[PDB]
């Protein structure tokens, strides 16, 4: 929104004053971004394109400078007015930086250069450090994309073992429910979009809006009509079955998919007590796939139970792998899902003989909110400065061998393995490796740009 | 940004399909928000005003409907085109709802009505539930404001025991360093603002912009420059426990100290390594050796010329552990401040305070009926007991019957396109500050 538009105020306060802290005769700076470890050994890189389009969407102006000079003096921070005025007057307000990055969607082992930021102007060498705050927030779409990607590898494994069509099934197995459980609208759009790197099912409309505006994708994902807790109960307990039948009247057509929520005990009652008998026929006659979502009881146990109970209500087919596929009905567990309980469910149900085709998984806050900058120990570090015309390495520990100097990422041509290297070694090892980064942004201009489909192809091709 | 400027698409996909799921003859609905428990026993209510100003900043338009209709059909959801067109053509595109809420800054025990949402138009009764997704996100400013307020009560306790000016010291004792570690710019602005409900110090400039645009506050908070070491009243310098020790014993430290006192500025040391508790106590012990102290009127030591801010590993537990160690060591709580970043602005979720928005009543065939899973149900509100200030939840019909003992504690903040009751941040700060454990 409009009150946040000024780029000069999109930073931590203390970093506005960093230009005064450089040695005299400093001429240039070079930064890199990496995951220093954390929950997973590899990260799907995603979201930088959206961050750049949204946070650097116009030249800096004199009005930006006036506003930032006034606020920062009152707030108590020094502000390099003359430095910003020169950038506006001489460089047309375009940030004199070059950003290189691994193509979005690639999956890269931890401890590797994911992007570099370099100054492209001697006077305005300090601009990269000014952008650390907004750039380091790339940790969020990277981490969400990674969590979603890791779940995809678990689901893909079980579909490969138990499904006749594992890649036809896989895009719909993890559904984003996190729009209400995430901390703002912008994070819903960006984290939801990061999920869509790996799957097609989402209820986070904001992610469609971002994918459409920033990743050239008119309709990045899909969903289905689904019942709410509130709507069912408000019919009253004496007409509760009529609420479910109305779901069928409104949405159940051949080839259509409709979800209904119910607590686990009512599901058991409906299959035992024969008032659900007319619900079964209307379900069967509809030709629709009715997805049942249990919303009480143990997240793992209840899936297996629903499968067994629905099997006796609706029957099953045995597929080519020897696993049962229920007729007409499916189960989605939307509660308590994380990579461990998800794996537990899949282990439980396939051991019971049910194909992974039968179940889907909803994740909300656990996908979009329960991540932080430490999940993958994200860092954005200075690695080199040019002083008195000479580049000097910048680092803290000499060990982690530690990354220093002007850096890039290499991909080995035969194996596809990644490794970080000095820009000095992109020759030399030509023949065995190619430079895996690309220039995505330079001096106010976005250069290399991806569609979400291009992002999806990198992520889908990556395996554990 | 502009690509998110369509309220019809600020919701969960399935809510597009929802108006068809009510029983026939439904013509009103009623919802309330509460914390169902979690980490703390009470929540500081904050952020709804920002959410409404941003998420409902204009009347819905026909362009909004065209856009939503096309996207939702392709996405796979039905779309109540006629219902939205009616809201545009008949109601000027203003949402027919009434939102009531406890004044922002109030601190309310869990399991209580914090806000209510009611429909005000028979034909458009389904709008409150459409808005659940964006309204329930109020959990985030509430929870940041609560974590920040819970910390404040801890520091306050130790300042009342050890400081000669507890309430003058308190507003600077928790600083926000959270902008790198939060998921987005908008979260940074809103969560940063939620912290400023309780304190004055922040490095999250985005929070100043939100407070200025949404809470009528030009300069909501302050900071000091920080020499990272590889007017000017106060300065932060980064260090470690051993570094201070080496300065004391190496001769470059006696001229280092000469410069510090000759400058007459207060130096704030931030250690960035070591056990949070041990490193604060040791820095204090070494800084006392180097610069001396005064004994304040409670008998605790206040260092000359130096302060310590611990910005690493801070949470309500380590924070208290620190305060306990230094005060047992005889040091006043004046000497130290605390920084939180992602631990404040990011490491919270909707389950921290178990936030929920629930339908409690619908009108069907003329008659109101309760909706529920003893349970809270019906058309609800919050009461404040007039003598004790204690809150409880009640049915609207009970307000008059207890008018002698209590007042209705909600206010109407928003109705039919118009914000009514509206707060400055200083009013919010006053409610939070008056509340105690
Ligand atoms: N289409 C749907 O049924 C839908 C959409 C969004 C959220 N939800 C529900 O909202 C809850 C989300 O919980 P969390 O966001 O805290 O994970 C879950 O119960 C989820 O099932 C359901």
């Amino acid at each position: 929104m409009h009150y946040l538009d000024n780029l000069l105020l999109n930073t931590d306060s203390y970093k506005a004053s960093h230009w005064l802290q450089y040695p005299p005769g400093t001429d240039a700076s070079f930064f890199y971004v990496e995951s220093r470890g954390g929950v997973y050994d590899q990260t799907a890189f995603f979201g930088l394109q959206s961050i750049l389009k949204e946070a650097i969407n116009r030249p800096v102006t004199h009005a930006d400078i006036d506003d930032a000079k006034a606020l920062l003096a009152a707030h108590g921070e020094p502000f390099n007015e003359a430095g910003w005025r020169d950038i506006v007057d001489r460089l047309g307000g375009q940030l004199p930086i070059r950003i290189r990055a691994v193509p979005e969607g690639c999956v890269v082992p931890t401890h590797n250069v994911l992007m570099t930021i370099e100054s492209t102007d001697a006077k305005a060498f300090w601009v990269p450090s000014y952008l650390e705050t907004l750039l380091l927030r790339v940790w969020y779409p990277v981490t969400v994309a990674t969590v979603s990607w890791q779940v995809k590898q678990i689901v893909r494994d079980f579909l490969q073992r138990t499904s006749d069509d594992p890649e036809g099934q896989l895009p719909f197995k993890l559904h984003d429910f996190g729009a209400r459980g995430v901390s703002s609208l912008g994070s819903a759009a960006l984290g939801g979009a990061a999920h869509l790197v790996n799957f097609l099912g989402t209820d986070t409309l904001s992610a469609l809006l971002l994918a459409r505006a920033h990743y050239h994708t008119p309709v990045a994902g899909y969903s289905i009509p689904a019942a709410e807790h509130s709507t069912i109960t408000s019919w009253g307990r004496e007409r509760e079955v009529d609420a479910y039948r109305n779901m069928l009247t409104q949405f159940a057509r051949p080839g259509a998919i409709v979800a209904v929520v119910s607590d686990s005990y009512d599901i058991y009652r409906a299959i035992r007590e024969h008032w659900g008998t007319t619900l079964r026929e209307e379900i069967i006659a509809s030709g629709a796939t009715v997805v049942i979502r249990p919303d009480s009881g143990d997240p793992v146990d209840v899936v297996e139970q629903c499968l067994l109970l629905l099997d006796e209500a609706f029957g099953h087919q045995v597929n080519g792998k020897g696993y049962k596929v229920l007729n007409h009905v499916r189960v989605i567990q939307g509660d308590g899902i994380n990579p461990q309980s998800l794996r537990a469910i899949l282990e439980r149900i396939t051991a019971a003989g049910y194909a992974a085709d039968n179940v889907a998984f909803g994740m909300g806050g656990a996908l979009l909110q329960k991540v932080d900058r430490d999940t993958q120990k994200f860092a954005l570090k200075c690695s080199a400065v040019r002083v008195d015309g000479a580049w000097i390495d910048v680092y803290k520990d000499p060990i982690t061998q530690s990354k220093r100097g002007r850096l890039t990422l290499l991909r080995d041509r035969a194996t596809g393995q990644y490794r970080s290297a000095l820009l000095d070694e992109v020759a030399t090892h030509a023949g065995d490796s190619d430079d895996a980064l690309v220039t995505v942004w330079e001096n106010g201009q976005m250069l290399r740009e991806w569609t979400l489909e291009q992002v999806r192809a990198h992520a889908d091709a990556a395996r554990l």
